């Protein structure tokens, strides 16, 4: 049929035989297919991000600094392709056509106030605070709060914050030429104690 | 049939019977083929290179300092056939007839800080810093980081950093006229210890 129903939250993608290009119909709109017009899929519930939570969705459109939905000069919807965008939370708004979703209505990590998340950088980036992230560099990130997961940070596992009661010491062990908390040469393989009563 | 659907982020290679020549067509165009053209596959998804990724393929389209895609006077893409090209990240972009993909989404290699990388070089090229480089010499590449895949050079193993704990020596071996840390000369068939607690 040439009638399509679309309901006030949920979109469709539209190939266009003679526009050649996809793009995306953003409801509330009971749309008409045009000759040329062929719809892929039936309506979908918008992409929805309630708060306190995150999704990622691979191929973005790449938008400009008023961020708008670039539109290519064939039609099809500008893509990032390779990289990704962080969604954090906004109303539901649609998909466009070559966007994969990876992450969707993932809850946000809530980080322990004795607890630490281990993170993988994986290329480099600036950081919040212009800093220059190897791609193999390592960052702790204590609590407690909530961590925004970022499509150039990954988190490898959870580090337990182990207690030291009075009158005891925690042996330790540097993998990396590092500092500890007393500034001394931490080559690898060489062990120390601490020496402060508390997590 | 002479309709051919062509997605917007798909690619046919076509080999025009008159034209004597093969080209790339790159999308999105739901093209029609003449009488000479004749379509050779299905279309096929783009070749798309993920970030902190990497892809090699053979038989390079040969680009001018413009970096465009030089067709020969026949109408052939110039390949160089015997090289390679080095692709890092980018969008996903069409092969060209006679190009023979070898390394595709392969991940980049991620190096651990306490680990090396053992290297070939196959022929002589020019180092990153103006660095003559044989085809049998011996490269060594200590992390943390992300070296990058090249044409020129081969990857043989992975070096583990031996640990030297307090009060201890490691026991080496040479297998060339070559020079350790303490510059003095290693015959093949000397061995000697390590004076200094670390990796």
């Amino acid at each position: 049929e040439a009638i399509i129903r679309i309901p006030p939250y949920h979109y469709i993608h539209v190939l266009d035989q003679n526009s050649n290009v996809s793009r995306v119909e953003v409801g509330p709109k009971t749309y008409i297919r045009q000759d040329n017009e062929r719809v892929l899929f039936a309506p979908v519930r918008m992409v929805t991000v309630p708060p306190r939570h995150y999704c990622i969705v691979a191929n973005p459109v790449s938008r400009d600094t008023q961020s708008s939905v670039l539109f290519d000069i064939t039609g099809q919807v500008r893509l990032r392709h390779a990289d990704q965008e962080i969604r954090l939370a906004q109303d539901p708004f649609p998909l466009y056509p070559g966007e994969v979703l990876e992450k969707d209505i993932t809850p946000l990590q809530v980080v322990l106030p004795n607890t630490a998340l281990h993170l993988k950088a994986l290329l480099d980036f600036e950081d919040k605070n212009g800093d220059k992230v190897m791609a193999g560099d390592e960052w702790l990130f204590e609590g407690p709060g909530t961590y925004i997961p970022q499509k150039e940070v990954e988190v490898v596992e959870i580090i337990q914050a182990t207690v030291i009661k009075q009158n005891q010491a925690l042996r330790l062990r540097a993998r990396k030429e590092c500092f500890d908390r007393e500034g001394k040469g931490r080559v690898t393989g060489e062990e120390w104690l601490v020496r402060s009563v508390g997590a």
